[PDB]
């Protein structure tokens, strides 16, 4: 007496084709049903929302979406026996809880979006999400907002590219058993102005006393989501390379020069380089433990820069599938914990394949800026691609410089005993990366005289206009954890450096860049471990 | 009534043509006199000498040179003040003792070679030496033994290459102001059969109640030389980059690969891969801290390789001077510690001024033998140049992989937690190194999983035969120090793998390779910081 959706979903032989499409579904097991309920009852239930339920928008790294009569009744026909068991069975998850229910009704709108994870917290067996799009007219694929699925190119390591994506409509549903490691999905930022109603839902293990139910199995799933040998298949690596005895040495040395002025000057700017300069500079992190230089590269890099970087931003081509990055770039991976352009020291990998990876983690090579440089050079229109990497590639090398980490241990009265520098690209469409602590030396925390912290350094090189405040993304952002704490909240900007030094309980991410950015945001990072002068 | 030497030597116009040539002489100052005594002196004091006194022949990393009436005359005359005086004019030495006397006699033979010092022990003043070369023949330059200066490019780092030799005849002095950090010479091997026989000497502060005496003056010379801050103008340098967290992680795991082995087995040879053969390697090591591997490389490379350098052997011209060095090869430096060619993942450096050294050390690079094949194979007949290169960087990326240190963790049951690797070639004519510890990593030591000791390995290719025993130099030598105690003296071979794990007690080098070998020594260094599993 509840066969009020789709009439054929109790065709028996709609039923038959449909467990043998969710079957041979890629890249892993989902389905998804065009027309779900009867038609009138998805427009009263819409039309209810749409007039009593209040959305209000949520902004966290991992997405931005707005959240949260007859809507009870399509509640109790979804959780019915009736459908819970041609689910299950379709969909090959079993027995499913009818009691514990859980849905949401949330809207996407322009610039919402929910990035890569695998729906797979505590109980939850299968999860569905009906969409309530305007039922008068035609979803468009441009508009964005389609539901994108990532193949896994090992358990646990989605590859960075979805490889199916559906343009969901009004009276749509997409669905899939919750299978850990593999079900990654997100969906693609809302680039149209519209807004985009969904119920999203899950399906659980049955509880107890209830039809299917096997005791202890909810915590044998739940108790079993605790390694993190994972970390291994991260790229780039959160390590830092040591510096030579030398450098360090020297370092102490001066905390127990018109030469080293000279250097510095040729890519700092004067006002930076001035004693007094370097005084205030020396005022504000003693305090702060960070500081926050405009305009800090000199006039003739920072000019050079921009030309080369607002040239490729317009002349050329960004790559947008991992496998059309070419050297000198890398992509970050995977892409449930970042997804990024960018240029380490290091030998050229395209991670395609479990081979590609493998290969990568038994041949793994130190990072030299100076190699590269020649090999970009010795290539050599399309050469505007290297043009902005040149520059960049050369920046990357004076933060290198011994001199220049003399001058970062003087602002600091800090020595630098280790180095990772990375350049890195977030083009508006898909790159951001995720709140993470950072990575102190497995074998350095075992001493005294290296504090547990990482100064953290970032020069933001984005040149575009409207990173604020901060709707576009790609703003960086720093803060405590355990009601907000956010330490720092810094948009995109062209030519500062930002230094932070980090202990455990600081958390950092730059946000999506959202598709509706003017450019890309580029930036140098460089982290250092570092012992107390 | 001394006056029994060259009746010119006292001519006052000779004397201050002399002080005055003293003066201009480079690369610093001394001074030579064509025919310092009466040469019925000199025949009767050789002759005597040739008939009374015994030479043994000592060896040890530095040199080889066999040790030990009327002489007594010699040395009255030489201390004797009209000497002294005009002795301390020429040269502005001032006062010094003809109390505190000391020569040596010591003749050089085929073979017989003292390399580079500054001759600055203790109270030496000024040093000397007279020649006893056959009066009766000409000493022909191609002879070798000449008597070579080198220039200083810093107080303390003395160049790679002489700039001043003479050939000394018989009746020949050679002397110099002992000017520490900056009188830096060497005897060139005697390339030829004969005796050169000499007496070495050296004058001193004048002595107590002496003339010229000043009190606490010689005290404040001798403590006065005590400061290591000239470490980091040694290239290569003596210190191991750390380990991806990955490497060691896997390790540990593995003491808690059907394809491993496949790999393993593409540059090592079966014999070695096997159960017996690594069940044999383990019990080896675990009692003698070492192990002596012979034909390590399977016989698809070790065929390869001895094709190519036996290649750039003969149809090859090897570069004698430090700025003839080409890439992918730099030369170790400074003289008075070592010199040979090699190739480290590093940057190209050719030091020939203060500047190419500063630069470098600004600009410190990370080694990548990647990088470094590519741009070696990038440039392509002088190609061969590159054969042999190309052969055994592969070699060298292979004791770089993962794998490898998987497979080297397994035969010792200690993890690899750092790595340097070197790939060096010792010439007949210049190639050497000193007795030396191993110099632990300064931020390790403060750690107790990492032991106080340094896995060192070598891997040896020299092809050419006549390496026994040791009488052509190029073996390696390990030993412990406070009468002998070598541990092990391993001629140059082909295609060995040594394998050593020295504590702080063990001093090793490989020593001079005699001008009279077949070809240079060539192999593979690597040296492992190490956890204990
Ligand atoms: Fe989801
Ligand atoms: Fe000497």
């Amino acid at each position: 007496i509840k066969g009020m959706f789709n009439p054929k979903i109790w065709d028996k032989t709609f039923q038959d084709g449909l467990k043998k499409e969710i079957e041979d579904s890629q890249p892993y097991n989902w389905g998804t049903i065009h027309e779900l309920v009867n038609d009138d009852l998805l427009r009263a239930v819409r039309k209810e929302i749409e007039t009593e339920i209040h959305f209000t928008k949520k902004e966290t790294d991992i997405y931005r979406v707005n959240q949260s009569p007859n809507l009870f009744k399509l509640r109790q026909i979804l959780y019915s026996k009736q459908y819970r068991d041609f689910f299950g069975y379709v969909t090959k998850a079993g027995k499913l809880s009818g009691s514990k229910t859980d849905m949401s009704i949330n809207t996407y709108t322009k610039g919402c979006h929910l990035l890569t994870h695998d729906d797979v917290i505590g109980s939850r067996r299968i999860s569905f999400i009906l969409y309530l799009p305007d039922p008068d007219r035609k979803w468009k694929s441009h508009y964005g907002g389609g539901l994108r699925l990532f193949p896994s190119i090992l358990p646990n390591v989605p590859h960075s590219d979805p490889s199916a994506k559906l343009v969901p409509q009004f009276n749509q549903i997409a669905f899939f058993k919750v299978l850990p490691g593999f079900s990654f999905h997100d969906v693609e930022e809302v680039k149209v102005d519209k807004h985009r109603l969904s119920i999203q839902g899950w399906y659980h293990i049955p509880q107890v006393g209830e039809e299917g139910y096997i005791p202890g199995e909810e915590e044998a799933w739940v108790r079993n989501n605790t390694s993190n040998v994972l970390e291994d298949f991260e790229f780039p690596k959160d390590e830092r390379n040591i510096l030579s005895f030398h450098e360090v040495k020297h370092f102490e040395k001066m905390l127990k020069s018109e030469a080293e002025f000279t250097y510095l000057s040729q890519y700092i700017s004067p006002e930076h380089l001035s004693s007094k300069g370097i005084e205030k500079l020396q005022k504000q992190f003693v305090e702060n433990s960070s500081l926050q230089i405009e305009s800090f590269l000199n006039d003739d890099k920072s000019e050079l820069l921009k030309k080369v970087i607002k040239q490729k931003e317009l002349e050329q081509e960004c790559p947008y599938h991992s496998k059309d990055v070419k050297a000198p770039w890398k992509t970050a991976i995977p892409p449930h914990k970042a997804r990024y352009l960018y240029i380490d020291g290091k030998e050229y990998r395209n991670f395609q394949t479990e081979a590609d990876i493998l290969e990568a983690l038994n041949n793994n090579d130190l990072p030299n800026f100076q190699f590269t440089k020649d090999a970009i050079k010795i290539i050599s229109s399309r050469e505007n691609n290297f043009d902005a990497e040149l520059a960049l590639i050369d920046l990357a090398v004076f933060h290198k410089s011994t001199i220049f980490k003399k001058y970062l241990a003087l602002l600091t009265s800090l020595c630098p005993v280790s180095e990772q520098i990375l350049i890195r690209r977030f083009r508006p469409g898909m790159d951001f990366t995720l709140a993470t602590k950072c990575r102190f030396n497995e074998l350095l925390k075992s001493n005294p005289d290296i504090i547990d912290a990482v100064l953290e350094g970032t020069l933001c090189l984005t040149p575009s206009a409207g990173w604020e405040s901060g709707e576009l993304g790609g703003y960086e952002l720093y803060m405590m954890d355990d009601g907000d704490s956010v330490l720092i909240n810094d948009p995109p900007a062209w030519n500062t450096f930002n230094l932070v030094l980090r202990d455990e309980s600081v958390l950092e991410f730059v946000k999506y860049v959202s598709w509706s950015a003017k450019s890309s945001r580029w930036d140098v990072k460089m982290k250092w471990d570092v012992k107390s002068c």
